[PDB]
């Protein structure tokens, strides 16, 4: 299968990513070293994940070294919910770009539909515990989105965590200059999203699948979840290919034309996660896989249910 897809942009983007939250900033140098080492070229970021500059340290060795040029890496990013606002949007976005060593980014996305009163705390909260949005609309953040284009500070613009009708209030907007390239979503065997996947590839937006291990590290997991890795029925189509549960649900992505960012800090499984191009899982096994659908999301943001722009009331 081809490494890379195409992308409205006119860009090429690889379709195996390394995640980095949750990645401890005393390890994720080293991951991201050998994560390029054994072949990665596309890295997903954050400012509200807190390891930028130690996620650069590893980009700016790797050029260094001259084991990759910086033509062939993919560096993604997010504009966080507290910098919204269009005064905003260039700072937060040459944050990142100081921090990752970079001067420009391949892909920019709208973390989160959800604005939040800028300041100090990315999740600033009133005296009852309630989030506290601000009044910049989605509309305008991608204005400012599009700026970042037209001054050379990013190759790409997306979303992220964007509902269908979301996605189609950026496709409607009136003067719209960019489409969104990409829109990242979580997806795997539980939650498969099929109407919004069709409905974004309908329109030439590509979708990056996050979480799609199930997020074993998430901070809020409880015993009662499902898990992924432990399935015994998706344990039974990677032993018949002879190949890991992770292995199984990274390429499960890749051939419903998805990008996928699965995220390790360990050396033997960044390398196990990108041993995905040698194997096909076949039609009945993809149906299979989408047969395990129930809705469930490691990122549901409960805390931001009355934000008006929540993503996750709309069915899809
Ligand atoms: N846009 C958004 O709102 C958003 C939200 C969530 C995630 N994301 C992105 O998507 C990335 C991936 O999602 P995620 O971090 O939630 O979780 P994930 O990639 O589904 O799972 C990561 C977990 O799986 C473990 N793991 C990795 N490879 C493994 C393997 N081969 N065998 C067994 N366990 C393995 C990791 O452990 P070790 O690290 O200890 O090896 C870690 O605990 C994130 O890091 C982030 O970049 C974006
Ligand atoms: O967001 C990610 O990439 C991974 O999760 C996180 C990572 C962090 F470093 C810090 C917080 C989160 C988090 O709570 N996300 C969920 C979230 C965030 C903002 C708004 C909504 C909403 O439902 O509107 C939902």
């Amino acid at each position: 299968m081809a490494s890379r897809i195409l992308l409205n942009n006119g860009a090429k983007m690889p379709i195996l990513g390394l995640g980095t939250w949750k990645s401890p900033p005393g390890q994720v140098t080293e991951a991201v070293k050998v994560a390029i080492d054994v072949g990665y070229r596309h890295i997903d970021c954050a400012h509200v994940y807190q390891n930028e500059n130690e996620v650069g340290v590893a980009i700016q060795e790797k050029l260094r070294e001259q084991v990759v040029k910086r033509e062939e890496l993919f560096i993604v990013s997010k504009l966080w919910c507290t910098y919204h606002e269009k005064g905003l949007v260039k700072g937060a976005c040459q944050k990142t770009l100081s921090d990752l060593k970079l001067d420009y980014l391949d892909l920019y996305l709208i973390h989160w539909p959800t604005g939040f009163k800028p300041g100090k705390e990315f999740f600033p909260l009133d005296e009852s515990g309630n989030v506290v949005p601000s009044d910049t609309n989605i509309l305008d953040t991608w204005a400012a989105m599009e700026e970042l284009v037209d001054e050379g500070l990013v190759k790409a613009i997306g979303i992220s965590n964007f509902n269908h009708l979301q996605v189609e209030m950026i496709l409607n907007k009136p003067g719209l200059k960019y489409k969104p390239a990409v829109n990242q979503i979580e997806c795997h065997p539980y939650l498969t999203q099929e109407k919004l996947i069709q409905y974004c590839q309908s329109k030439g937006i590509v979708v990056t699948a996050y979480s799609p291990l199930g997020s074993p590290d998430r901070p809020w997991a409880k015993p009662e979840d499902p898990s992924l890795l432990e399935d015994p029925r998706i344990k039974a189509i990677a032993a018949k290919h002879n190949k890991t549960t992770a292995q199984v649900l990274i390429r499960f992505p890749m051939q419903r034309n998805l990008v996928v960012i699965p995220k390790s800090v360990t050396p033997e499984r960044i390398a196990e996660n990108f041993k995905v191009f040698d194997f096909e899982l076949s039609s009945q096994d993809m149906t299979t896989l989408l047969s395990y659908n129930r809705n469930w999301r490691v990122c549901g943001g409960l805390s931001c249910t009355s934000h008006k722009d929540y993503p996750f009331h709309e069915e899809f």
